[PDB]
RNA sequence: UUUAACAGCCUGCCCACCCUGGAAUCGGCUCAGCCGGAGGUAGGGUCCAGCGGCUGGAAGAGCACCGCACGUGGUG
């Protein structure tokens, strides 16, 4: 899994939980790496997808609900989607 | 010791909704709940209710009281 990678962006890296700003950093082409939760709305998945591939930004099918993948940022709460800023230590490459 | 339908303007309950913004030292919040990265708090807006406010209707009416005549005037 990501988790661990992912873990070291949550105190080293720049980003941003949620899918307001995602789609901000999608165009501000700030983003690098997008993280979408496996139980995502269908129609928020495909938007998201559309801009990032209008943006030229990888994507990332998480292995996990909201629930889970906020849990893996260190967040008490749900997190549908992220977009990293900054890797910090080795997680755009290995993806 | 009063103020109808109706007409215009204003107000904008409790909710819902929109814009900005991006929250752990978690916060907001009800009598009770409960709400928030599926975007809270906060700031500024939109809409909805009315058996709500003002004016018109409408004081010319109604009521009370005091007169003059045996209808008519005044005050509130
Ligand atoms: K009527
Ligand atoms: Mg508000
Ligand atoms: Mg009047
Ligand atoms: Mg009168």
């Amino acid at each position: 899994s990501i988790n661990n990678r992912l873990a070291l962006v949550m105190k080293s890296g720049k980003y941003t939980l949620g899918y307001k700003t995602v789609l901000k950093t999608i165009r501000s082409s700030k983003g690098k790496l997008v993280i979408i939760a496996n139980n995502c709305p269908p129609l928020r998945k495909s938007e998201i997808e559309y801009y990032a591939m209008l943006a030229k930004v990888g994507v990332h099918h998480y292995n996990g609900n909201n629930v889970d993948l906020g849990t893996a940022c260190g967040k008490y709460y749900r997190v549908s989607c992220l977009s990293i800023i900054d890797p910090g230590d080795s997680d755009i490459i290995k993806s």
